[PDB]
């Protein structure tokens, strides 16, 4: 079996079902213990959820699932009735993060499209329905954040007042994307420094908010 595979049967096994901290404290054990995986982690996490507490947006877009450790962190935190739609290219990590919604109770609320983030994004208003995003989690890959970013609001998915939130703009690193969101009038840009999920190496996030045209 894959690293995936072991850190869903790990939350399986040590967590309760329906209970999304007990979920979000499993993977974080395996993964500090066992084997290190990508998920956003809990230092970063609590700046997320500083940020979801904030803004209670009512329609959230994720780029990158993985597992569904994200998904679970944001969702549990979402009003009744909000919801998440989360993009997964890989198959395998889709059927996982289902799988880990699933066993949260957070099925409701979330919806994980098995596919890529650049063939998705046209998608969104005619087939789920979106009319605008209250906030989008950028954490798929470095160099599809600036390309995408672009992409959703040539697709008139930004208002003013959405709230871009991108992981690792240090580690890996998106160069580009922040150049771009840091000199734009169209952007106002706040960096939350913080630490590499499960790591002593400096990370962090890029809370970039669109301001229209
Ligand atoms: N273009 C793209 N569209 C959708 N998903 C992508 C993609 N490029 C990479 N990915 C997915 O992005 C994920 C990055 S890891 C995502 C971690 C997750 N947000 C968490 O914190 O728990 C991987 O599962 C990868 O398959
Ligand atoms: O590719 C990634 N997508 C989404 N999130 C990531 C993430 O949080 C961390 C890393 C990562 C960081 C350091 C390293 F040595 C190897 C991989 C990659 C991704
Ligand atoms: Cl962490
Ligand atoms: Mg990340």
């Amino acid at each position: 079996d894959t690293k995936e595979q072991r850190i869903l049967r790990y939350v399986q096994q040590n967590a309760k079902p329906g209970d999304p901290q007990s979920v979000l404290e499993a993977i974080d054990t395996y993964c500090t213990q066992k084997e290190w995986a990508m998920n956003v982690g809990d230092a970063k996490g609590q700046i997320m959820d500083a940020v979801i507490r904030e803004y209670s947006p009512s329609l959230v877009l994720e780029l990158g699932a993985y597992c569904g450790y994200s998904a679970v962190r944001m969702a549990r935190l979402l009003q009744p009735g909000a919801r998440l739609l989360t993009m997964e290219i890989n198959p395998d990590c889709a059927a996982i993060t289902q799988q880990m919604l699933n066993f949260a109770g957070l099925q409701d609320k979330v919806t994980i499209l098995n596919g890529a983030s650049q063939d998705l994004i046209p998608q969104l208003k005619k087939k789920y329905d979106v009319d605008t995003l209250d906030m989008v989690f950028l954490d798929h890959w470095k160099d599809r954040y600036l390309p995408d970013t672009l992409l959703l609001e040539k697709c008139g998915l930004l208002r003013k007042g959405t709230v871009l939130l991108a992981d690792n703009v240090i580690v890996p690193g998106t160069p580009d994307f922040l150049a771009y969101v840091r000199g734009s009038s169209s952007f106002e840009c706040t960096h939350y420094s913080s630490y590499l999920e499960y790591m002593k190496v400096v990370d962090g996030l890029e809370k970039a908010i669109y301001q229209g045209p």
